[PDB]
């Protein structure tokens, strides 16, 4: 500490330094899934409903037969299928103990419960973009895998790489049923396809023989009239998914049977405190529809 | 008219194709809009990567933004529909007349 | 400085003995950073028959 | 990041290297729309024939 270099008068040892007990923080996630979802509260464990069917189809005459004469056709005799939302369940802990607490600098209690939360923050959100289906929900990613919904390709894999606005209306082309119109679409990009997209040169460009002014004040996050939301829980660079476009109209609601609960033990516990939190929310759709991820294979 | 493009294989739609639809219609069948333009679900999707005049950039608009492309082309309503058979030999566009 | 993420985990669906499921979390172990600093200094001089 | 320009010469530098350049630091980066950007006295020169 005072050493390095300590010449020639006190050269004493090391700790010999004020400290700062103050903290900062770097980076974070913007959180874009776990807030934009209505939640659906219900007082059971498994919520039921019935929902029709389409066509439904009446016959025409075959121009001779138009008398009594009964073979008309008819309609769709057995319908109203049934939808079930189960629901799925989390929990978490963190158990301080005195021994730890009287030797540092008595601090460290209010930290705990930012981090825990934050940690459940993350956990949640990486849930619903990823997921698989035993234990913990499906998530969006993977929602377009069962339907058909994908494409091969859109850009290169990192040899010359571009995502120009072609790309979205090959991806709606794809997608195709039933609501062309605008409904309020939801669209989340990668973190390094988001920054890829200001190399255009596409509709958009360094040019006003391309875009009107829209940028305004130079680059900024709009697409195709409608803006942009980009996420870093995209997984690294490879055959995967870097932009998911999912229909918000009807769908994506998250039933719910109860808020963040948050509390402690202690008692007939041996010395520690013990903090508990758990939870009980989850993604699902009404309809397997209005989903597509891009993917972004090969080239 | 027979044919334009080949049912997506290598070349899409073109701004070009209601210009000829509208030359060979009626002869005398004009007097400024006043006719009807349906396309198909598909078609409309593939007039939308333009690349063309009737665009949602700046090249030939009305500076439509805002929404996601208008009724403007060559004057006429655009009216969306769904129901058509197999992309192959079919028919994608229907240019009718309401006036007599 | 306070440190990064932080993962939770869901349950075995039939689970209910308490058996928390949690895995466990990494409590209060973090990292300390530290500054370091340098000295510039020049001298320069003149004589006095100039 | 490499490349753009060699040497000058025949290939000079335009305006779009400043967009591969920062696919990994800001402008959204960590959180923040703004970065302050610093260029030499002789390549201010060449930024006038894109």
């Amino acid at each position: 500490a005072v050493n390095q270099s300590s010449s020639v008068e006190v050269s004493s040892e090391s700790y010999e330094t004020i400290f700062s007990q103050r903290i900062i923080r770097d980076l974070q996630k913007e959180l874009v899934v776990g807030a934009l979802f209505e939640e659906l509260p219900m007082s059971s464990k498994i919520l039921t409903m019935l929902v029709e069917p389409d066509a439904g189809k009446a016959t025409w005459v075959a121009a001779s037969t138009y008398g009594t004469d009964t073979t008309t056709g008819e309609e769709v005799k057995g319908a109203l299928k049934e939808i079930h939302f189960s629901t799925y369940k989390l929990a978490a802990k963190s158990f301080i103990t005195d021994e730890t607490e009287e030797d540092a600098i008595f601090s460290l209690l209010p930290l705990l419960r930012k981090r825990l939360i934050e940690a459940h923050a993350v956990s949640i959100e990486e849930a619903f973009m990823t997921g698989d289906g035993s234990g913990k929900p499906k998530g969006l990613l993977t929602l377009a895998s069962e339907d058909s919904a994908k494409v091969v390709t859109e850009a290169k894999a990192d040899g010359s790489v571009l995502v120009t606005a072609k790309t979205i209306s090959k991806l709606r082309r794809k997608l195709g049923r039933h609501g062309l119109k605008l409904s309020k679409l939801v669209l989340i990009v990668s973190m390094d396809a988001y920054y890829d997209l200001l190399e255009d040169e596409e509709w958009q460009d360094v040019a006003q023989v391309g875009n009107d002014s829209v940028k305004l004040q130079g680059q900024v996050g709009r697409i195709y009239g409608l803006p942009v939301v980009v996420s870093e829980y995209f997984p690294a660079k490879a055959n995967s998914a870097e932009f998911a476009v999912i229909v918000y109209k009807d769908n994506f609601v998250m039933p719910r049977q109860r808020a963040v609960t948050v509390e402690r033990e202690r008692q007939a516990g041996k010395q520690r405190d013990a903090y508990y939190v758990t939870q009980r929310v989850n993604l699902q759709r009404y309809f397997a529809n209005g989903v597509v991820s891009g993917t972004y294979a090969a080239s």
